């Protein structure tokens, strides 16, 4: 806890120049159009543009710790809006282009964006989610559950039970939720394209899942300002703001980024909407 290995913090940011940046986003478009089963892996870098600091970025929680400095929030967890990237992943799932969403993030913004919970693995847990120790029923609350490290929150289960509610925030020592991990692994193994957005990929087994897509000839794309643990295994590496990359990507795909009505929870994915027809590529 004190002893925790927080890995490489504060590594230098890489900026692809705009012409290389444009070519790499086009190649990502082409990879998406070709792929049967696309899986997205997200980390703390997709929420920076909403006021939530990352862990190992220049002003990351762990980076600032190392330097004796505090990280800076520009929002509360309750008042944070989903970014353009968050809302773009909502859309890609609605049009059948995203098969599964693997996230390390505990900030709750994927669920609040309206992303279907049955297409999402929250590997590190969710600050707004508490779980009944007895019956395992999960509640998605409108305010952060006030504990971390799988502690009693002080509420009881109301299922048709009176189980002790606990938080879903993993401590360093805690093994990942078997269901979210099982579904994350299945999805990664069978994908022909895994796209990483704003994770350094330093945490086991979280950061290793996209590499499983590389077995049986799957392609891996890493989108990240900093070097990441698996850069050498990437077919494509894009060094740029994820919001800039995903907005350029959506325009290539001919998709609008949808409006956020405010915090909403969707347990199950809706039937797939229409999507633009595919370009001739070869
Ligand atoms: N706007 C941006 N666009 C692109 N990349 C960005 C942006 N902002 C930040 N980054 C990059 O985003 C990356 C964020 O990487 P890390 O900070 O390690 O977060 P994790 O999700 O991988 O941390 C995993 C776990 O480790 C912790 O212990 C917690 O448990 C986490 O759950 C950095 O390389 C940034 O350069
Ligand atoms: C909870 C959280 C979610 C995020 F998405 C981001 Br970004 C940051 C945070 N928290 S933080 O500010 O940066 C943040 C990071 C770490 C900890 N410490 S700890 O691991 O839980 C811990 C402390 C002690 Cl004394 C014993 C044990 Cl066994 C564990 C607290 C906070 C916080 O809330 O004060
Ligand atoms: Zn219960």
């Amino acid at each position: 806890p004190f002893t925790a290995d927080k890995g490489k913090c504060g590594l230098p940011e890489i900026f692809d120049p705009p012409e290389e940046l444009e070519r790499k986003v086009w190649e990502l478009a082409r990879l998406v159009w070709q792929s049967s089963s696309v899986v997205f892996h997200t980390g703390a870098g997709i929420s920076t543009a909403s006021g939530i600091p990352d862990f190992r970025g220049p002003h990351g929680v762990w980076t600032m710790e190392e330097r004796g400095l505090a990280p800076k929030f520009d929002t509360t967890f309750e008042s944070a809006r989903p970014t353009q990237t968050h809302m773009a992943l909502v859309q890609l799932e609605r049009v059948g282009l995203l098969r599964f969403l693997v996230s390390q993030n505990v900030d709750g913004l994927h669920v609040r964006s309206g992303f279907p919970r049955d297409k999402l693995a929250e590997l590190h847990g969710n600050m707004f989610v508490e779980e009944c120790a007895k019956c395992k029923t999960q509640y998605v609350r409108d305010t952060v559950v006030g504990t971390m490290g799988l502690k009693a929150t002080g509420r009881l289960c109301t299922v048709a039970c009176r189980g002790e509610l606990r938080d879903t925030i993993l401590d360093w020592e805690d093994s990942l939720p078997d269901r979210d991990l099982a579904l994350a692994d299945e999805a990664s193994r069978n994908a022909d394209l895994s796209i990483t957005l704003g994770t350094s990929l330093q945490i086991r087994p979280s950061g290793n899942l996209p590499l499983a897509t590389k077995r049986r000839g799957g392609r891996l794309v890493i989108v990240n300002l900093q070097p990441t643990k698996h850069d050498r295994h990437a077919d494509l590496r894009i060094h740029g703001y994820v919001d800039e990359v995903m907005t350029r990507l959506m325009k290539h795909l001919g998709l609008e980024i949808p409006a956020w009505d405010g915090p909403r929870v969707l347990e199950r994915a809706l039937p797939p909407l229409p999507r633009p027809p595919t370009p001739k590529l070869e």
